[PDB]
């Protein structure tokens, strides 16, 4: 599964892309 | 939780934000 992080990925996860939720910037991650 | 799909939000779960990866533009959807 692909999450919206902040402030970064998480072991195991490269980010992907980008979202946009709550006025703010969260890298995509997969 | 959240989560980005295509083409739009699943039944009973609403459109929060964007996810964007490889130039395609995904619902973030709670």
């Amino acid at each position: 599964d692909c999450y919206c992080r902040i402030p970064a990925c998480i072991a195991g996860e490269r980010r992907y892309g980008t979202c946009i939720y709550q006025g703010r910037l969260w890298a995509f991650c997969c």
